[PDB]
């Protein structure tokens, strides 16, 4: 398991912390010296949990499928919560199983599932630990209508961070405020299926991607990338989801 408190976290704290999750991923290979994610787990390997405890000393754990870093559900207490879709539904007969109380939650993890729940949209969404905090005690005392936005800032500073350096600097910078996420980091989120599918192409085509990837940059300019000397390969993407996970 690996675990994060938010009460006296830092920069660093939240980078061990990131680090560590990454180390929980297997990987078989490197491509380009990026781990690229296995294809296929039984259920005793699929699942690791991630305890995440905020200022109050209050506890949530949560499951992520270990092939590419999605969160599974949740565990608060004696009740467990569940996205309702089918990975999610074979991940509940491996983790959480001591739980008195499952609710499958009434929308799948996706974001444009997520987002029309919460009603808002990603860059309006504030994240920085203060709001991981705030995240981890929504879920812990479950209000269904606070939820999903809650389920964003969490997806993005786990998942997501564990991704892409890029991402999870910006989030550990921010430790005693919160900030507004850019379009670079919303494009990145966008992209990593794209990116980690065009990086294991251009492997095998000297290191020239197949399909190009447009990219928002941080001065908010389309970028397209096109091989694996552009910078969101050499010195951000972190994990490469593996191509048979791409369908």
């Amino acid at each position: 398991d690996v675990s994060f408190r938010l009460s006296g976290a830092t920069s660093s704290s939240y980078g061990v912390f990131i680090s560590n999750l990454r180390k929980a991923l297997p990987n078989e290979r490197k491509l380009y010296d990026i781990p690229l994610l296995r294809s296929s787990l039984p259920g005793s390997q699929r699942y690791a949990l991630i305890h995440l405890t905020n200022y109050a000393d209050e506890t949530i754990s949560v499951a992520i499928d270990v092939t590419n870093v999605y969160i599974m559900g949740y565990r608060a207490g004696d009740t467990s919560y569940f996205f309702n879709e089918a990975s999610a539904t074979e991940a509940a007969k491996y983790v959480f199983k001591d739980a008195m109380r499952k609710v499958t939650l009434p929308y799948s993890g996706n974001y444009e599932r997520l987002q029309t729940a919460a009603g808002k949209i990603r860059e309006n969404i504030p994240l920085g630990l203060p709001a991981l905090d705030s995240a981890i005690t929504t879920l812990f005392y479950y209000n269904a209508n606070s939820a999903a936005s809650a389920l964003m800032v969490l997806i993005q500073s786990t998942s997501e961070a564990a991704r892409y350096k890029f991402i999870e600097q910006q989030i550990g910078k921010r430790v005693d405020k919160t900030f507004l996420p850019s379009l670079a980091i919303i494009s990145l989120e966008n992209s990593w299926s794209a990116l980690s599918k065009q990086i294991q192409i251009a492997s095998t085509n000297n290191g020239q991607f197949e399909s190009p990837v447009v990219l928002i940059n941080a001065q908010n300019q389309r970028v397209t990338i096109t091989n694996v000397d552009a910078g969101v390969v050499t010195s951000n993407i972190a994990l490469l989801l593996n191509r048979n996970n791409m369908a």
